[PDB]
RNA sequence: GUGCUGCUGUCUCCCAGACGGGAGGCAGAACUGCACCUUCCAAGAAC
DNA sequence: GTTCTTGGAAGCATATCGT
DNA sequence: ACGATATG
């Protein structure tokens, strides 16, 4: 629930002590991870160390509880079930028994304990009991607890029997009730745990002996663990499910004995060594009759009209029911338990200053951590090694179980900020000893005005909500590849110069300060990571051609051309029709692109070790260009390593378990630092500019009717997935007191932001939009138009809606399908009907003219006629797609015959 | 401290199979640059 | 060639009896 | 006051 920030220290040497106690702890951590699993009667898999997933069967499971103490773990099963549950976290909420999953160790590993007959803090009973009885009326209790209450903490209390309760509290401050108390509201969990006490299995044995505290940050850490893992499976479980629900949905639309006699044709055909798949099925439902091509001859050319003639006409939906089948029958079953090791799967030894481990001292000296830790043992001293994120720290104690530290994170800046340390956690990594300082963080305040700012400008037009009625400054994001972040500020209460734009409900307001944020730092390390990043994307394919081509002779037609249209040059190589030479040219061109990728490596990293340093920039296009390389040199690589598979389309799944991770490790770590400086890079511009609130593009959905951003090599959606670019963003620009929301791109790259109407995106200067004003054509910078349009979308609470689906009644007519409340707002605002439909005029176009309510359900009589159709909008007509684009064609060839000479620029 | 993140030399294990590729270790030289919540977890996709 | 929108587990409070 | 369980 609170704010959290995290990063390592390095302590160079730790005492044996300390050693001893991290191994036992890991040892009595898996322990635990294995006698609540075991707990279970559940059969489980487990993940070893070599990777080949084992299956725990009851036996083991029986045999380790055995070990553990019990001496008969066959008829206490159920209790041991409902203590497993309850430590998961998987009860009741509200009756939880245990609500920090640690607080079992006292009943489960201890001889001497007074767990479930304690009861100073059950329900509120006695803090209640006491407050009454400190001279406060019982009439008071009474109300506020029967009908002062509307939802109210008191109600929630009162589990106790209210007509005899009202009996009880006679007799003064008695503790009578308590006991009732205490054996009348009892949690499954610890009863269960109690009974299995009182029964002799607990006070289990454990593994080497530890004091109570290191126990509870052992079952901290495993049941953590254990949770995510049982997440993880019901994840798989509920996917498993729906994988048999599809199967029987495929099933039940085919006669069962044309599906089992295409099973039996699938049987033979596998044992004519042809296994289903999409592809092959596809094929033979092209044309039954016809001869398919010689991938596929060798096993249907001999049992396609062998006594399968009757499925001929319904081959497809057979074809589609076994797959299902055989799919169902091959996905995972579950997840496998991944388990906890000193060395390849660690937990955090955690130290805590509230009984979650063993007490610690963290402290500063000479701009290093001083870090000291209580062990049972005795007392042992840390010194960190210096770091730079936590620099110069200053540390002190605060009333309240917590440390302060006040520290300098390098950068640019040097801000100092201010946390507090509650945990400790140590780990061992590549062999060396690390501590996670993991320690709070209060953002800024986020002012109220904001946040009605927020409600307002996010709402649709047909809700009413109270003004922003404050100076807020507001600005826009467009995220991008090529330039990474454009933006646009307004002040919402000026408008001295500049981009004017509608507010809701107020005055106009200017972009005073427009600008462009990313871009090529060099010009030619990005045109060299392009034609790099080119040829490994057409050296999977000659790869893979050339393969078949080894294995088979000759290739079908179509796929023959794509290797001189597309592959050989794109790929640089001379095509040798030898089978035995192309190993050989390939590998040597596989060797030139390892060359220039260590080039252009070298380059990208001379950025901040040349006297150059000061020129280059937070964030580049060379940063997604260089991701894109190197995800393309992964795929051309494992291609490569793939060569020998002789068998040419037969999978031989496994074997290395490493392979490229030089190269995985890479693109996560360059990933992480982009996304970083990215965020970095955003949030310093807000700030810069007092931008309280910001809007943001969506990249969650894209405009299918653009051309930059819908393709592979320039969307920012093939690298990452889009939850997690704008939540870290929307993140930190919190945690520095700014607020954003997300906003719909449609049709913000190609409609104009001083104009309303659409115009003309290049294709061939990406960088620059064409529109027209008072019948003049003139130009503007293709992302800041886009920032602009984000923000006046923003700003106007979507008032123009430039785009609108339809269906086709019979009439003549198209009807507006509505589901979205913008929608509903503008055709209520421009016809003042819910809903409408756009008649045809003889100018060809279609005109909105609004339906009262009673004919929805005539129209709704012919609406099934077609399809959801696209319609768009033009100087207040609608106009269909393919005339929709005759319009955009004609200002194209208009602004190629005019030049850029003739066409004036809109400041940025 | 973790990355961005590399170079030279040098040793070792794998897949080729004589064109090449992929895990890692060790010793040097060049630069004092830019960012930094982590942990635990199993656009690609339909026809 | 023509279109569409992965979630989970964690990173401590306070109360009370006895010296 | 502070320490050792105990459990919201």
């Amino acid at each position: 629930m609170p704010s959290y920030k995290s990063s390592r220290v390095l302590v160079r040497d730790v005492p044996e002590e300390l050693v001893d106690h991290y191994e036992r702890s890991h040892r009595v951590a898996a322990f635990f991870m294995r006698l609540l699993l075991a707990m279970r009667r559940e059969p489980y898999s487990l993940r070893m160390r070599d990777g080949t997933e084992r299956e725990v069967d009851l036996d083991e499971t029986d045999d380790f509880l055995r070990s553990a103490g019990c001496e008969e773990p066959d008829a206490v099963s159920d209790d041991l079930r409902s203590f497993a549950l309850a430590v998961l976290h998987q009860d009741n909420p509200k009756k939880r028994a245990f609500l920090e999953s640690e607080n079992c160790v006292s009943i489960l590993c201890l001889e001497k304990s007074a767990s479930g007959t304690r009861y100073y803090k059950r329900p509120g009973y006695q803090l209640l009991k006491k407050a009454i009885e400190e001279e406060w009326g019982w009439d008071k209790f009474e109300a506020s607890l029967l009908d002062e209450r509307t939802g109210e903490v008191a109600e929630k209390f009162a589990a106790l029997s209210m007509e005899d309760w009202r009996r009880f509290f006679a007799a003064r401050d008695p503790d009578d009730l308590g006991r009732e108390l205490l054996k009348t509201d009892t949690r499954e969990g610890m009863a269960a745990a109690l009974r299995l006490r009182e029964r002799g299995v607990f006070p289990v044995s454990v593994p080497e002996h530890l004091d109570l505290d290191s126990l509870k940050a052992a079952m901290a850490s495993a049941a953590e663990r254990l949770k995510s893992w049982l997440a993880c499976n019901q994840r798989a479980v509920d996917e498993k499910s729906e994988l048999r629900k599809r199967f029987e949905e495929a099933l039940d639309g085919v006669d069962p004995e044309k599906y089992a006699l295409f099973e039996k044709f699938a049987a033979e055909l596998q044992q004519a060594d042809y296994n289903v798949t999409k592809k092959l099925v596809l094929a033979v439902s092209a044309k039954f009759p016809a001869t398919e091509p010689s991938e596929f001859k060798r096993g249907v050319e001999i049992l396609k009209e062998d006594g399968y003639k009757p499925l001929w006409e319904d081959f497809r939906e057979l074809g589609f029911v076994y797959l299902a089948e055989r799919k169902w029958e091959r996905r995972r079953g579950g997840a496998a338990v991944t388990l906890c090791d000193a060395d390849d799967s660690p937990i955090k030894v955690r130290f805590g200053l509230t009984g979650r481990g063993r007490k610690f001292v963290l402290s500063a000296a000479g701009s290093r951590f001083l870090i000291t830790v209580k062990l049972p043992c005795g007392d042992v001293g840390l010194t960190a090694v210096p770091s730079r994120y936590f620099w110069n720290p200053s540390v002190g104690r605060t009333t309240s179980n917590s440390f302060r530290i006040e520290f300098t994170k390098r950068t640019t800046e040097n801000r100092r900020y201010v946390g507090e340390v509650k945990e400790i956690g140590l780990v061992r990594q590549r062999g060396r000893y690390y501590f996670f300082i993991d320690y709070n963080f209060d953002p800024e305040e986020v002012s109220d005005e904001t946040k009605v700012g927020r409600a307002f400008f996010r709402a649709p037009l047909n809700e009413s909500r109270p003004k922003p009625k404050d100076k807020l400054t507001v600005m826009g994001i467009d995220l991008g590849i090529n330039p990474a972040f454009a933006f646009a500020v307004c002040t919402l209460g000026e408008c001295q110069d500049g981009i004017r734009s509608p507010v809701a409900k107020m005055e106009d307001v200017s972009f005073d300060s427009t600008g462009l944020r990313g871009g090529i730092g060099s010009q030619k390390l990005h045109r060299e990571m392009h034609n790099l990043s080119d040829r490994c994307f057409y050296g999977a394919r000659y790869i893979r051609l050339s393969k078949k081509l080894r294995d088979r002779g000759a290739l079908n037609d179509i796929e023959a051309r794509l290797l001189e249209e597309k592959y050989i040059p794109g790929f640089r190589i001379v095509h040798i029709e030898d089978a035995d030479e192309r190993r050989r040219t390939v590998g040597r061109t596989v060797k030139e692109i390892k060359q220039e990728y260590k080039r252009i490596r070298h380059q990208f990293y001379l950025r901040y070790h040349t006297s150059k340093r000061d020129r280059t920039e937070l964030i580049s296009a060379e940063y997604f260009r260089m991701l894109f390389l190197v995800k393309n040199l992964r795929n051309l690589l494992k291609s490569w390593n793939r060569y020998h598979w002789t068998t040419g389309d037969r999978e031989r799944r496994g074997g290395n378990p490493d392979e490229l991770k030089s190269y995985v490790r890479y693109y996560n770590n360059l990933r992480m630092d982009t996304l970083k400086k990215l965020t970095c890079a955003i949030v310093r511009t807000a700030k810069e500019h007092g931008a309280t609130l910001v809007a943001m593009e969506n990249i969650q959905r894209v405009d299918r009717d653009d051309e930059v951003k819908r393709r592979k090599e320039n969307s920012l959606l093939s690298l990452w997935a889009p939850g997690m670019v704008l939540e870290r963003v929307e993140q930190e620009l919190k945690n520095e007191g700014i607020l954003a929301w997300e906003v719909d791109p449609r049709h913000t790259s190609q409609t104009s932001c001083i104009t309303d109407e659409f115009g003309y995106r290049s294709l061939v200067a990406k960088d620059t939009f064409y529109f027209e004003q008072d019948r003049k054509i003139h130009r503007i910078d293709a992302d800041v138009n886009a920032a602009i349009n984000i923000a006046r979308r923003f700003l106007t609470r979507y008032r123009s809606l430039t785009q609108l689906w339809a269906s086709l009644l019979d009439d003549g007519r198209y009807l507006v399908n509505v589901t979205r409340q913008h929608e509903r707002a503008y055709l209520e605002l421009q016809t003042g009907a819910p809903a409408a439909t756009l008649n045809p005029t003889a100018e060809a176009s279609y005109e909105l003219v609004g339906l009262s309510p009673e004919e929805e359900e005539l129209a709704q009589t012919r609406i099934k006629r077609k399809k959801r159709e696209p319609f768009y909008r033009h100087e207040g007509v609608w106009l269909t797609r393919e005339k929709h684009r005759e319009q955009v064609h004609e200002l194209r060839n208009q602004v190629l015959a005019l030049g850029n000479a003739k066409i004036p620029e809109i400041r940025t």
